[PDB]
């Protein structure tokens, strides 16, 4: 985001998706990440537990937690 932050939420993971070149993020199954983007496409720019940002397909992930 450019203005400090705009609704920063997280998401869970449904399947694995290791990086291929560098953009892709090291996702997995059952793990959850942190969402930093929200463009108009399924692919986002969220980070995982390693504080590293990459790409998170919307279908691949869902909501971080529910409480």
């Amino acid at each position: 985001g450019s203005m400090s932050t705009s609704e920063l939420k997280k998401v869970v993971a449904l399947y694995d998706y290791m990086p291929m070149n560098a953009n892709d993020l090291q996702l997995r199954k059952g793990d959850e990440y942190f969402i930093l983007e929200e463009s108009n496409l399924p692919w986002w720019r969220a980070r995982d537990k390693n504080g590293q940002e990459g790409y998170i397909p919307s279908n691949y992930v869902t909501e971080a937690e529910d409480s």
